Order: structure tokens, then sequence, then C-alpha cells
């Protein structure tokens, strides 16, 4: 019963096309984008230099949005 948020699997610079090799899941705080968006962030770049271990936010992804 833990919310798994997207976590920069590795260094992710600004305007970096997110990839399944650059994203992952991990219980972090505060929580950000849901792991259920993993396949959503894919192909989508970031609107900021997000370093590894840095939780992914819905306000840190370009062309992102809910459903």
């Amino acid at each position: 019963m833990n919310q798994e948020s997207v976590v920069a699997a590795q260094l992710i610079p600004i305007n970096t096309a997110l990839t399944l090799v650059m994203m992952t899941t991990r219980v972090v705080s505060p929580t950000g984008i849901p792991a259920e968006d993993i396949p959503r962030l894919i192909s989508m770049q970031v609107n900021q230099v997000v370093p590894m271990g840095t939780t992914l936010m819905p306000d840190m992804v370009k062309g992102y949005a809910p459903a």
C-alpha cells in the first residue's frame, strides 16, 4: 500500500527524452509522478535538469498531463 512515484533512474538533463532506461519506481517523499505514468513519461522530455535519485514530478515533464 505504498505509492510508487517515478524516480530518475539516472542523470536526466533538461529537454532529455525520458526513457525506460532513465526512469524507475521508488517510495520517495514527497511523491511525484505515479509509476503508472512510466510508460507515459517515455518519449517525453523533462522541463528541467532532473538528476538521478530526484523524484519525478508532473510539473517537471514537458508534454505531460493526467488522463
